[PDB]
């Protein structure tokens, strides 16, 4: 009664079996062989009987002893080979090998190895062989088939007596290996390898952030499908030559390839790829049939932007260092590491790469049988390659169906094949500069989704768009400011009168003119007069402190300051002050109202139209110099896409220091509509906006998302039934706010626009016309004559769904920053995708990605990125889940970076009038919908949001 102990891997399967969790097909080692030719059924029986005679693991039962399990061994016995028939057909054979992989074993009585001899013809059989994983592994099937083929060829063809064993005796058995392991796990060598893996995996990314077609569920879906993958002869020989030159194996070279590709796609510097390893280092163990295989986590780093040779050198050492510590079980590694085991994904790694040797290179043709169609997706992606004897490298890429689509995985293999080709071609280049996109996807990202060319007039300025409209519609109303009105002709006369006094002074092409005034009729007269005079207008909002105005006034270095009456702003010497209204304005109001000749101004579309300064969030304000031709294209597109009618009205409600006011001014003036100048900000009642919309019948309106929220919640918002369009710019628009505007005002058409001040005004637009609106409202498709690109660190287009830096190109890119050329050269780079002489490209610093439908998605700034566990976090997904909770009206989540290198998530709430929210109610209910690392630590309530001068949400005031 000899009772031997279990190995660590066997005790885990026994513990899982007692709980009823070792019932999967992954715990059965199934194989098959097709036997073409006449079959000596007596010799095949003698071969199977000798295998169980040799390997006492195939005679092993499992039972209890003093509470703990033991490894009982029986005496040799004949093999349980079941004979049956088999009809020809791919489906009939796939059924019986599915039964072999599905049917459970009896660990108490056995046997733990079985087979089926499926007879097809009198000279063709299919031998299926299946054994439990507590007794075998993948290497064991190779030993079983190799040992079976030699025993049959000796008993059948050589006529060796079944009495004797024609193969060499085993030096030891699996029970000997278990006794050695139990003594090893209690010694210092186990402490060394556990100490190595903690240090090696310290700070590694817990979860990969590969872009998936669907979000990953709370409970992992183990269902999976497969995508074939094959490398042709030229690539395989090039990879074998590359591996020989750098001292790596084909496994190491593919590992460096996949880890480099996943780094680009997931937006992470480090990638952790799992891999099985045959724990058969002792040469005596290579011929045994036992549970030996172990898992190794390989941590690859690409933060240094390495070359091909430097990445291969890294993977070489990290694999050899991992293989020199493979004795430690992987379950003790995941237990010794910090990250918590989640039900949504696998621990430590979510991607696995595996390699295996080729087929075995007679009378009976023992050809191998391929695996079944079904594959259990134990991880997100599983790459399993082999070196075939014909000179190619082929395998299968198994993907979890709940995460990816079949089309997405086919592109993933295409990236890897193209990446491997670049590594074999040139080993000196940086591995992340290698091209991976196919010709179809590259042409779709660069050309098809940038097909925005339009033949607009390019020899016209913004003031000429107005001069062409006053001749078509002179007697129609153009400006409305508190009862007073001005026709298109009277406005053109007032602008021409002021333009002559500016032209009498030193105003000309590219000269600046500062305009300091609150909203009135003279504000639009000043702007048109500056453009007519040939210069560019610099808006100076008097609501800002005098310190800011005196800086923008000195930095712009204008020729004239157009100042309102009650304004104490004073400029420096050299520049002339000129009154805009009041008694001090009669010098220019007495000018002839005749229009200035085009050759007198000398203005051109390539000259400056305005210089609007930035808010100064990351330094002092910068003057963005925008030319005439860019504003014309921006205005002509807005009319082409929305079609403003001459009878409609537009409300000038955005501060004219905000470049959104540009189209609020000149779009209705270039088409024929009337512009209602709203009352100045400091003189407005909370109910002023609602009564001004219905009082003046405003057609087109603009809001920033945080201001649109106050408009929806204002008193009497449903009275604004005459509104046709609402445009959103500045912030990101939540889907919950868009769906609430859909109910309050069903007739209005909401549009989402994106664009920095350096790209004229806006460059992309998206209509909220879908019946189903997403939580993340896309910024849309580019506008006319402007291209959009999502580039990586090397300025190259990233694949679809991959995050990168948004780059803007076309005619709307600004000339640069006034008086700061070095910053312009850094963020106004040449455009290589245009094919034009000196076309430029603006670096926005905004993170974004292309969606499969050809639209762009805003992902925030690069400096405002939040990461937990080395994984990017979308704070909008947390704010949206808070708003769904009862008792909460609005929510904002921020990342307060304390002393630890792991920021604290603080949530800010606007409560519903019913009651104030409770922290435990929000904590528990949100703990179920979101993971543990996305639940805020503290929740605070506020009466209202603090706002910026432009109406945006002031997150720094929170
Ligand atoms: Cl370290
Ligand atoms: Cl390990
Ligand atoms: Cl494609
Ligand atoms: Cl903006
Ligand atoms: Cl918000
Ligand atoms: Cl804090």
């Amino acid at each position: 009664a000899d009772r031997w102990p279990l190995s660590y891997a066997q005790q885990r399967l026994w513990f899982l079996a007692q709980m009823g969790q070792a019932a999967s097909s992954a715990y059965h080692i199934a194989g098959g062989l097709t036997l073409r030719g006449h079959l000596d059924e007596g010799a095949l029986q003698a071969a199977l009987d000798r295998i169980v005679q040799r390997h006492e693991a195939l005679r092993t039962r499992f039972e209890l002893q003093d509470g703990q399990p033991v490894q009982r061994i029986d005496a040799p016995r004949p093999f349980a080979l079941f004979r049956q028939a088999l009809g020809a057909g791919e489906a009939e054979l796939a059924h019986w090998q599915q039964v072999e992989a599905q049917t459970p074993f009896d660990l108490g009585t056995g046997p733990l190895i079985r087979g089926r001899l499926l007879k097809r013809n009198e000279q063709e059989h299919v031998l299926l062989l299946t054994m439990h994983h507590i007794v075998s592994d993948g290497w064991s099937m190779g030993v079983l088939a190799r040992e079976l083929g030699a025993l049959y060829r000796a008993y059948a063809e050589e006529k060796i007596g079944p009495e004797i064993d024609p193969l060499p005796a085993l030096p030891l058995q699996y029970a000997d290996y278990a006794v050695w392991q139990r003594r090893w796990l209690n010694g210092e060598l186990q402490q060394r390898q556990l100490a190595y893996w903690q240090q090696q995996m310290a700070g590694a990314p817990a979860l990969v952030s590969l872009p998936t077609d669907r979000p990953r569920p709370a409970l992992q879906d183990y269902r999976g499908e497969v995508v074939d993958i094959e490398l042709d002869a030229a690539l395989s020989a090039g990879l074998k030559r590359l591996s020989q030159r750098h001292g790596t194996t084909l496994y190491m070279t593919v590992l460096a390839a996949w880890a480099a590709l996943v780094a680009r796609l997931a937006g992470q510097s480090e990638v952790v790829i799992g891999s099985p390893v045959a724990n058969r280092q002792r040469a005596e163990l290579e011929g045994l049939i036992g549970f030996f295989v172990n898992t190794l986590a390989l941590r690859i780093d690409l933060g240094g932007d390495p070359s091909v040779a430097q990445l291969l050198a890294q993977v070489r050492e990290r694999v050899l260092a991992a293989q020199s510590h493979q004795d430690l079980p992987f379950e003790q590694v995941v237990e010794a590491l910090k990250p918590e085991r989640s039900l949504s994904h696998s621990p430590v790694f979510q991607l696995m790469l595996s390699w295996q040797s080729g087929p075995q290179p007679g009378g009976l043709g023992l050809d191998a049988l391929p695996a079944g169609s079904r594959r259990s997706a134990q991880f997100d992606l599983s790459l399993e390659l082999q070196d075939r004897g014909d000179g190619t490298i082929a395998g299968s890429l198994t993907y979890a169906s709940a995460l990816y689509e079949r089309e997405t995985v086919q592109r993933h293999a295409g990236y890897l094949k193209a990446l491997l080709a670049g590594m074999a071609a040139d080993d000196t280049q940086p591995v992340q500069r290698i091209g991976i996109l196919g010709e179809a996807e590259r042409h779709r990202l660069l050309v098809e989704w940038n097909d925005t060319a339009r033949e607009h007039p390019r020899t016209v300025c913004v003031h000429e768009l107005f001069e062409q409209q006053v001749e078509r519609s002179p007697e129609a109303v153009a400006l409305v400011y508190e009862g007073q009105q001005l026709s298109y002709r009277e406005l053109d006369r007032q602008a021409n009168r002021l333009a002559r006094q500016l032209k009498a002074l030193g105003v000309g092409p590219d000269e600046r003119v500062a305009v300091c005034t609150e909203r009135c009729l003279e504000m639009v007269v000043a702007l048109l007069a500056v453009l007519k005079a040939g210069g560019a207008y610099v808006p100076l909002d008097p609501g800002y402190p005098a310190e800011r105005l005196e800086y923008m006034l000195a930095d712009s270095a204008p020729k004239v300051l157009l100042r309102q009456s009650g304004q104490t702003l004073e400029p420096g010497a050299g520049v002339a002050v000129l009154a805009l209204d009041g008694e001090a304005s009669q010098p220019w109001q007495a000018q002839p109202a005749q229009r200035l000749s085009r050759d007198d101004s000398g203005v051109q579309p390539h000259h400056l139209a305005y210089v609007i300064y930035t808010s100064g969030s990351t330094g002092r304000p910068k003057g963005v110099m925008v030319e005439h031709a860019g504003v014309v294209n921006r205005l002509l597109w807005m009319q082409r896409a929305y079609g403003l009618q001459p009878q409609e009205a537009v409300l000038q409600k955005t501060p004219f220091g905000f470049d959104v006011s540009v189209w609020e001014f000149f779009w209705p003036l270039a088409v024929g509509a009337r512009l209602v100048m709203a009352r100045p900000q400091g003189q407005q009642d909370p109910a002023y906006l609602v009564e001004t919309i219905v009082g003046q019948d405003i057609g087109t309106l603009h809001f920033v998302p945080s201001m649109l929220q106050a408009f929806v919640d204002s008193e009497g918002v449903q009275r604004c039934r005459g509104v046709r369009r609402i445009v959103c710019s500045g912030e990101a628009l939540p889907g919950a706010l868009a769906r609430r505007l859909r109910q309050q005002l069903p007739q209005v058409e909401l549009h989402n626009l994106y664009g920095p001040t350096e790209a004229t005004v806006d460059v992309t637009a998206w209509a909220c016309d879908a019946a189903e609106l997403p939580d993340n409202i896309p910024i849309g498709r580019p506008v006319d004559n402007t291209t959009m690109y999502v580039l990586d660190a090397h300025g190259q287009p990233v694949p679809t769904g991959v995050a990168g830096e948004i780059h803007i190109g076309g005619v709307q890119v600004a000339r640069g920053y006034l008086g700061r050329p070095e910053l312009t050269r850094e963020r106004f780079v040449p455009d290589p995708y245009a094919g034009r002489p000196g076309a430029r490209l603006y670096k926005t610093g905004d993170l974004g990605r292309w969606l499969p439908d050809g639209t762009l998605e805003y992902l925030g700034r690069n400096d405002h990125q939040v990461k937990i566990r080395g994984l990017r976090i979308e704070l909008g997904e947390i704010e949206a889940q808070l708003a769904r909770q009862p008792g909460v009206r609005e929510a904002v989540v921020l990342a307060r970076q304390d002393r630890p290198g792991d920021p604290r998530l603080v949530a800010y709430l606007l409560a519903e009038p019913a009651a104030a929210p409770d922290a435990q109610v929000l904590r528990a209910a949100l703990m179920q919908v979101l993971p543990e690392y996305m639940v805020p630590a503290a929740y605070v309530a506020m009466p209202a949001w603090p706002l910026t001068p432009n109406g945006k949400l002031d997150r720094k005031a929170l």
